[PDB]
């Protein structure tokens, strides 16, 4: 059929997931997202000419590690990690997150970008330096993003699209 692209949408609780996964698709700005809930959504675009659909899975639920979950986030073929700009915490994470993707694809060279969302609001606490620095040395771009105002979010999910694209 029509070339299809799995992105995964990954991250803690509360740093804009589902705003950006529905953003992304139906161009509105969600304010209450069941954060249980894990849905998965399919969106038609073309990227530098190329038609695609692109299968957003917004991660969601009880944070559960096990052999069949692993096999399932494996068909992923990119994944956005996300934090909130205005959470450390959250930026803490992404390494933790970044570290089982790459366990359960086996691969050390999985698409990824880093995405910093929230971008605005007056609250920031994680620096775009510590941010961009930390997505150079995984080799990977760095997106921000405002789910509220769409700032970013095409780049971000068209970015991923690129990083699979190049992936041997
Ligand atoms: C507040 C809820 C919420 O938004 N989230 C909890 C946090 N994650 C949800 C998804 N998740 C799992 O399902 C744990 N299993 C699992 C995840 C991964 C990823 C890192 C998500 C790719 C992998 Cl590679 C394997 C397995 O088994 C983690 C927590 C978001
Ligand atoms: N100001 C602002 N709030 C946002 C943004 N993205 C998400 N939110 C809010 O942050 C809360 C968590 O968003 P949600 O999408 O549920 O995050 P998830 O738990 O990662 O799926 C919600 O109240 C959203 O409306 C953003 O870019 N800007
Ligand atoms: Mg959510």
């Amino acid at each position: 059929g029509m070339t299809e692209y799995k992105l995964v949408v990954v991250g803690a609780c509360g740093v804009g997931k589902s705003a950006l996964t529905i953003q992304l698709i139906q161009n509105h700005f969600v304010d209450e997202y069941d954060p249980t809930i894990e849905d998965s959504y399919r969106k038609q675009v073309v990227i530098d000419g190329e038609t695609s659909l692109l299968d957003i899975l917004d991660t969601a639920g009880q944070e559960e590690y096990s052999a069949m979950r692993d096999q399932y986030m494996r068909t992923g073929e990119g994944f956005l990690l996300v934090f909130a700009i205005n959470n450390t915490k959250s930026f803490e994470d992404i390494h933790h997150y970044r570290e089982q993707i790459k366990r359960v694809k086996d691969s050390e060279d999985v698409p990824m970008v880093l995405v910093g969302n929230k971008s605005d609001l007056p609250s920031r606490t994680v620096d775009t330096k510590q941010a961009q620095d930390l997505a150079r040395s995984y080799g990977i771009p760095f997106i921000e993003t405002s789910a509220k105002t769409r700032q970013g979010v095409d780049d971000a999910f068209y970015t991923l699209v690129r990083e699979i694209r190049k992936h041997k």
